[PDB]
């Protein structure tokens, strides 16, 4: 059937590996092991549309694994600055990655069941519309949001 190579980047801690596990597994990650680089492979119907889903979960050698992606999650967490800022010079590498100024892409902000929000959403729809690319909260904690992130990825990727 159709295949989607999907890319999962960001900075260290904001939730990729949860993300990819919960979407994956239908379960929250509690606990913090950093990921080196991990592959979920999933039979999932997005839109009437049969396909295989292959995602790669990446560390906060990135490069290589990363060539083959088709479409780019590019997360940060809601509570954390940094990691927003961070998501200029990921999108850079996946630029050079790709060897292309029109790559598939999604900005996602992760953690947003929790409190401590230091990144607006108004801020972050302004750097995703500077992108040309949809922004989408999400908490791979209580799962909000987090089916349409990785569904919306490949919506994005049809697009292009
Ligand atoms: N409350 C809350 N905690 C979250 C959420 N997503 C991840 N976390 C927590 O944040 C920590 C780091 O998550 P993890 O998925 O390992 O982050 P990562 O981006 O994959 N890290 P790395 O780059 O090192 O591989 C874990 O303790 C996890 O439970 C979320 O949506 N909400
Ligand atoms: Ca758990
Ligand atoms: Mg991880
Ligand atoms: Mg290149
Ligand atoms: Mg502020």
């Amino acid at each position: 059937m159709t295949e989607y190579k999907l890319v999962v980047v960001g900075a260290v801690g904001v939730g990729k590996s949860a993300l990819t596990i919960q979407l994956i597994q239908n379960h929250f990650v509690d606990e913090y092991d950093p990921t080196i680089e991990d592959s979920y492979r999933k039979q999932v119907v997005i839109d009437g549309e049969t396909c295989l889903l292959d995602i790669l979960d990446t560390a906060g050698m990135r490069d290589q694994y990363m060539r083959t992606g088709e479409g780019f999650l590019c997360v940060f967490a809601i509570n954390n600055t940094k990691s927003f800022e961070d998501i200029h010079q990921y999108r850079e590498q996946i630029k050079r990655v790709k060897d292309s100024d029109d790559v598939p892409m999604v900005l996602v902000g992760n953690k947003c069941d929790l409190a401590a929000r230091t990144v607006e959403s108004r801020q972050a729809q302004d750097l995703a519309r500077s992108y040309g690319i949809p922004y989408i909260e999400t908490s791979a904690k209580t799962r909000q949001g987090v089916e349409d992130a990785f569904y919306t990825l490949v919506r994005e990727i049809r697009q292009h």
